[PDB]
């Protein structure tokens, strides 16, 4: 837990309004639960630890991390009012990874499969009730 990485992204904070809605669970049964298990899912498991991994620009570059670990804890504290932030969420952690990597890198080719199921996914995300 070097002091060279940033605090990771607020999980918890009782004072943001929360809500449940079926297409948060969506996100978290089917979703998440789909990407975290994927050959491909664990450089995205965890915020990218820039000491560890001998990136010292990495968070010069991103200004907006953004992981799945994060994503997970946020779904399973129930962090969220609704389905757009937590979209949101997934799209800077793809959007993150495209920026800080090359075309063609082994990280972004491992993204852009996690990309596709993550499109076909929220294509079929359910009509809120
Ligand atoms: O599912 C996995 C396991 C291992 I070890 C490496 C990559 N994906």
């Amino acid at each position: 837990g070097s002091h060279m990485n940033p605090p990771p992204p607020e999980t918890s904070n009782p004072n943001k309004p929360k809500r449940q809605t079926n297409q948060l669970q969506y996100l978290l049964r089917v979703v998440l639960k789909t990407l975290w298990k994927h050959q491909f899912a664990w450089p995205f498991q965890q915020p990218v630890d820039a000491v560890k991994l001998n990136l010292p620009d990495y968070y010069k570059i991103i200004k907006t991390p953004m992981d799945m670990g994060t994503i997970k804890k946020r779904l399973e504290n129930n962090y969220y009012w609704n389905a757009q932030e937590c979209i949101q969420d997934f799209n800077t952690m793809f959007t993150n990874c495209y920026i800080y990597n090359k075309p063609g890198d082994d990280i972004v080719l491992m993204a852009e499969a996690l990309e596709k199921l993550f499109l076909q996914k929220i294509n079929e995300l359910p009509t809120e009730e």
